């Protein structure tokens, strides 16, 4: 199992504009298009992202191309962030994937907002960090996905995804 397969399980794949759990216009593998209510503002972002007139529909390849870009951006954003980088450097390969997942879903700013849990992860206090991560809007809004991510932090294995 790897970051790509893990995110593909959490986000799914959709070839037509859809609304995410928060109600925002999305497409592909969790690719956020816009927070605007306008389905047209969304089709516009979409064409701009793909470099063609899509009329809200893309192919598998296009979805995969956006997905590669997004994972790359997540990793690069972590490495460029003064609060995230030290955490990432401290972790093993599995737990590194769990942090990339959180960043992909909620952005760098969101994650950097989990100051206390991040400090616990750095100190390798696994059980304490899993408990603190659960006291969040994130866990309350997307409980099944949060549980999988949290178990990955607690155990350092891919168990929740197998
Ligand atoms: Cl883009
Ligand atoms: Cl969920």
């Amino acid at each position: 199992m790897n970051i790509f397969e893990m995110l593909r399980i959490d986000e799914g794949l959709r070839l037509k504009i859809y609304k995410d759990t928060e109600g925002y216009y999305t497409i592909g593998i969790g690719h956020l298009l816009t927070k605007s209510p306008s389905l047209n503002a969304a089709k516009r972002e979409l064409d701009k992202a793909i470099g063609r007139n899509t009329n809200g529909v893309i192919t598998k390849d296009e979805a995969e191309k956006l997905f590669n870009q997004d994972v790359d951006a997540a990793v690069r954003g972590i490495l460029r962030n003064a609060k995230l980088k030290p955490v990432y450097d401290s972790l093993d390969a599995v737990r590194r994937a769990a942090l990339i997942n959180m960043v992909f879903q909620m952005g760098e700013t969101g994650v950097a907002g989990f100051t206390n849990s991040l400090r616990m992860l750095q100190q390798k206090r696994w059980d304490e960090a899993a408990v603190n991560l659960a006291k969040s809007r994130w866990y309350n809004q997307t409980p099944n996905r949060a549980k999988r991510v949290i178990t990955t932090f607690r155990t350092g294995t891919w168990d929740a995804y197998k």
